[PDB]
């Protein structure tokens, strides 16, 4: 009933699942005495006592896919004891996001180099009614994996060996009453959004489209990993998402479900070690998501690195998908995951948002108006050249419809900035 918790080669504490199923956590006395001791989560501050709050269960549950559908698939794939975090983490808690390595109280750098055939088998095994909800991430079947890149080969790590890339497969088609959100090209969609963010100077990871037999996937370099100089040891870097940092369950990752939004995260970022820039980047990213029709910027898509002493700062942005390629669904149906608190009520309708809304929200959040104008002015001037630069760099087989759909819609919205800047 115990998973000993390690951050790379240092023993941090232990997660216990009691007979009644409660999850509790205790820090190791030696870790608490560690020179650069930091908490496993900002929701689990360093303390000597046994921690029994729900933040324990929620933190570890947040390390697993939040979709019940995927969980069952995982439960069956490894024959876990239950859908509970402890039982699923007892099987796959060796390599997750951040630096939490869990080892059953019971029981490196090794891997299996995959061949063209093995790669396809491995990836194909992960790929294979709705409502007036246009959210991409619901009780969906979308399940991403991870691989270890060694030299010029993709590999499956063995033991506690980490991975270097998050692998994402096509989302497929989400069907509702009288329509269907065609997300069969989400791999190319995300690749393009990541290139665009990068071109605009936003902090995001590099990614490449990988092709194995009949599989077309996105390999996103992980920023919660770092190789030593000899490329012989891959270390994990502590990080957690906004649900974890606030001690919330993944159930509330969307603001529309009671989750955190811009105001809570902005307040929390005042405590960042680089508060000034993190708040600026976070606000700049809200304008970016508006421009690109990104409707899935929920709380689990923003994370912080936990640094020595509990110090923290924003990680790069990630999991960016535009809803524009879905239109065919109306533009007026697109809503941001986190609304702009104006005064008369949060605004989420992308087609109804203009620069005045960002300035108004900035004012309420005490985000310097001069900074907001700087952000808006930058996109006013750079968007067109950025789109053209990104387009020119796309691969030979990139889907034209995706480019066209995103370009045209960004340009339409950019018109509202160029009119004021």
């Amino acid at each position: 009933p115990k998973l000993v918790t390690w951050m790379n080669n240092q023993r941090v504490g232990e997660l216990t699942k009691l007979a009644n199923g409660a999850h509790t956590f205790k820090y190791a006395p030696e870790w608490l005495a560690s020179r650069y001791a930091r908490p496993l989560s900002l929701s689990l501050p360093l303390q000597r006592g046994n921690i029994t709050s729900d933040a324990v269960f929620n933190f570890f549950d947040n390390l697993l896919p939040d979709s019940p559908i995927v969980r069952d698939r995982i439960v069956k794939r490894y024959h876990a004891k239950s859908r509970q975090p402890f039982d699923l983490l007892s099987e796959i808690g060796r390599d997750s996001v951040g630096a939490v390595t869990l080892i059953p109280e019971d029981e490196i750098m090794a891997w299996e180099k995959l061949t063209e055939a093995r790669l396809e088998e491995v990836l194909t095994a992960y790929k294979a009614r709705e409502e007036n909800d246009f959210r991409i991430s619901v009780a969906g079947a979308q399940e991403k994996t991870a691989l270890l890149r060694i030299g010029n080969d993709w590999c499956i790590p063995k033991g506690i060996t980490p991975t270097t890339h998050i692998i994402k497969l096509p989302i497929g088609e989400i069907r509702q009453p009288n329509a269907t959100l065609d997300l069969s090209q989400s791999v190319d969609n995300e690749y393009y959004c990541l290139l665009l963010a990068k071109e605009l100077g936003l902090n995001v990871p590099d990614a490449e489209i990988i092709k194995a037999g009949n599989v077309r996937a996105l390999a996103v370099e992980r920023f919660d990993r770092r190789w030593n100089a000899r490329r012989t040891v891959l270390l994990r870097l502590p990080q957690e998402d906004m649900c974890q940092t606030f001690g919330l369950p993944s159930s509330v990752k969307y603001e529309s479900d009671g989750g955190p939004g811009i105001a809570r995260i902005m307040a929390f970022l005042m405590g960042s070690s680089e508060a000034l820039k993190d708040r600026y980047d976070f606000m700049k990213f809200q304008v970016f998501q508006w421009l690109i029709g990104a409707t899935d910027g929920h709380a689990k898509n923003f994370s912080v690195f936990i640094q020595a002493g509990g110090s923290y700062r924003l990680t790069p942005f990630y999991d960016i998908i535009s809803a524009f390629p879905v239109l065919g669904i109306h533009i007026s149906d697109l809503k941001l995951a986190m609304g702009l608190n104006a005064s008369k009520g949060k605004k989420t309708a992308i087609d109804k948002i203009y620069p005045r809304h960002f300035l108004a929200t900035a004012k309420v959040l005490r985000f310097p108006e001069v900074q907001m104008h700087e952000i808006l002015s930058d996109f006013a001037r750079m968007i067109p050249a950025a789109l053209d630069n990104v387009k020119t760099s796309l691969p030979t087989d990139f889907p034209e419809n995706v480019v066209t759909a995103v370009e045209s819609n960004v340009l339409r919205l950019h018109g509202r900035l160029s009119r004021e800047y």
